[PDB]
């Protein structure tokens, strides 16, 4: 199990455009093009994206592709900020995982008010941390995915995962 893995579990794999749970327009895994409510505004990002006129269809390759970049993307947020990047250097190599699963569904600046879930953690009192995890809009709106994360954040095993 890795990062990777992880989040394409969470995130599946599909090649045409599609709504998130937030009904926002995304592709591939887990790749939010736009909150707006256009889908020509969508396409419009796709095609800029991938650099050609895909008509909102993709390749598994364009996919893994935006994925590298979106998984970089994130842990380069979460080491360019003050506010996590002390939580994250703190942390074992599976909870880092969970972290950035956490900032890659919901942007570093979501994550980054999680702040005294993150405090706990960073005092490595888990069980609390993963209580408070909880006590959000987070976990009310897509549970399953929530609880395997916060599983993660609290045990520093793979087990939700299997
Ligand atoms: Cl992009
Ligand atoms: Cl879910």
């Amino acid at each position: 199990m890795n990062i990777f893995e992880m989040l394409r579990i969470d995130e599946g794999l599909r090649l045409k455009i599609y709504k998130d749970t937030e009904g926002y327009y995304t592709i591939g895994i887990g790749h939010l093009l736009t909150k707006s409510p256009s889908l020509n505004a969508a396409k419009s990002e796709l095609d800029k994206a991938i650099g050609r006129n895909t008509n909102g269809v993709i390749t598994k390759d364009e996919a893994e592709k935006l994925f590298n970049q979106d998984v970089d993307a994130a842990v380069r947020g979460i080491l360019r900020n003050a506010k996590l990047k002390p939580v994250y250097d703190s942390l074992d190599a599976v909870r880092r995982a969970a972290l950035i699963n956490m900032v890659f569904q919901m942007g570093e600046t979501g994550v980054a008010g999680f702040t005294n879930s993150l405090r706990m953690a960073q005092q490595k009192r888990w069980d609390e941390a993963a209580v408070n995890l909880a006590k959000s809009r987070w976990y009310n709106q897509t549970p399953n995915r929530a609880k395997r994360v916060i599983t993660t954040f609290r045990t520093g095993t793979w087990d939700a995962y299997k």
